[PDB]
DNA sequence: CAGAATCAGCCCCAATGTGTAATACCAGATTTATGAGCGCCATGACCAGCCTCAAT
């Protein structure tokens, strides 16, 4: 739910993008892995107050 | 000329407004909590080539 009124489910997103649900899942997992890769999001890691 | 009436002037009585510096039971109806169940977005496991390199 980023920069929009509401979020969209994975199936509606796949339908809008003409991409299967599993391919959408794999692309999301690749994006999450790339964000978990180091040398990035250092301020995001610093955003924890514990 | 003195009389008292109905109007302004005057006066007594009531009213509000102020007061600082950090019982009993009976019956009939309703609802929240545990009963399971359909159904599913998303977890874990494959599995075909287009996209990305090598030797001659």
């Amino acid at each position: 739910g980023i920069d929009m009124n509401t979020d969209y489910t994975l199936e509606e997103v796949g339908k809008q993008f003409d991409v299967t649900r599993e391919r959408i899942r794999q692309i999301e997992a690749k994006a999450l892995r790339k964000l978990r890769h180091p040398s990035r999001s250092e301020v995001l890691r610093s955003f924890l107050d514990d």
